[PDB]
């Protein structure tokens, strides 16, 4: 089963969450997918001081819980501080390490001491080869006999790596498709199609197809019922219909190989 | 006075700290410098689980305060997480935000709520023009009326920017000297001459380069005996090397 992780960037309100959850119900019941609903409870890196923060840990997890109960969804959320990990793992089936935190030992350790799947996003200037060390800190926490990380051992131990692009000059993101293959020696690989589109002066579908042709274990996409009215920078996100098409195309590609 | 911030990467032991402190006395007493001694109480991004962590906030701060007392040095240290800032600032004269955290709003706000000077390292893939937003968050915290960040305003309220290079492909780092000028419009600029790509000498040359462009200070990792440094024993300067580098900067700055 290919993994699909999908939902809005940040939790905005219970009704917005219910709305997007509802639009994703057909994807979630697709027996070819292993589905996880996502939303951040905090926006730690917001553009400016008065920018929307999100509801915070306690109210945000209550909300993700309600989605899990009403829709039957497994949940992914991300964690920025060690001491969030334990309580978040009681609602989230996956805990995500943000890309900028991907070398933070204590965070990785704490998250790995929980029972959740650990999804480590690759830093924007990290060499994909160096992501083995982050996988290994997690694996060693879960099984202190492991000396080197492998796909099969990371899979049995619930540790995954996520491609979100590399910085390319100032204000540009490029996806080196080679990294998908390289990181897959170490762990299952998820492709974040909506992070990685950014050029100065949508590409998400075409990169998702490229990624599926190379070989990925799953897809991650930020999705909103109405991007123009989102409380993020609304530029990165797909509509549900757009995501359905993208997923349709990935499965056809994957079924060739 | 130009700022010099110098000390080891991490607190190894009290005697090691005392030893590096002693060797920095000549630079600490230099009439042309505004000197701060630094060292991290925690190394948050070590490449292995077994690797040395540093002594932790409590004990590390206690060690730095001892240096402050014994040597009369003002202190810089870095903060990595919530609820460190206020306690760190009882000892540290400068609180530093590491480069990968340079856009973390809550961390900026929290550090800026203390009495400390705030040193914001530029992210390895940040456009220097975008550092103006980090400065403004810190500035607004200290004075709500400020709408746009400026050198004069950042200097008065103790918010500095620090250049540490930009990622250039994989496993390589490049200093865009233009960033020194660009960032200086927003705040005083320190150049981190020991900036190096971590791997999971050109320092004097870049320092002279940066002094010629225009900087408000220099930051350098320094160790008495780098080969026996608990981390990272590859990129630090020896005390005498730092002196040479400081000499050349002052001469270049004296032309202007």
């Amino acid at each position: 089963k290919s993994v699909l992780i999908a939902g809005p960037c940040v939790i905005e309100s219970l009704e917005n969450l219910r709305s997007i959850a509802t639009k994703l119900q057909p994807l979630a019941n697709n027996e070819r997918l292993d589905f996880y609903f996502k939303a951040s409870f905090d926006k730690a890196n917001r553009t400016s001081l008065e920018s929307y923060r999100g509801p915070g840990l306690e109210k945000g997890l209550e909300m993700l819980q309600t989605i899990k109960e009403e829709f039957g969804y497994k949940i992914l959320t991300d964690v920025h501080e060690s001491y969030q990990a334990s309580v978040a793992a009681k609602v989230a089936d996956i805990l995500q390490i943000p890309a900028f935190l991907c070398r933070q030992t204590d965070l990785i350790v704490e998250v790995s001491q929980t029972n959740a799947i650990v999804n480590i996003k690759k830093g924007q200037f990290m060499n994909p080869k160096d992501m083995q060390y982050s996988v290994l800190k997690a694996l060693k926490t879960r099984d202190k006999s492991i000396q080197s990380p492998t796909y099969e051992t990371a899979l049995k131990n619930g540790v995954w790596l996520c491609e979100r692009g590399s910085s390319f000059g100032y204000g540009n993101l490029v996806v080196d498709m080679r990294s998908l293959k390289i990181m897959r020696e170490f762990a299952p690989v998820i492709f974040d199609a909506t992070a990685s589109v950014q050029m100065p002066g949508s590409f998400a579908p075409i990169l998702a197809r490229a990624a599926a042709a190379v070989g990925i274990d799953g897809l991650f996409a930020e999705t909103h019922v109405d991007p123009k009215n989102a409380l993020s920078d609304g530029a990165n996100m797909l509509k549900p219909d757009e995501l359905e098409q993208l997923v349709t195309d990935m499965l056809k590609i994957q079924n060739l190989f």
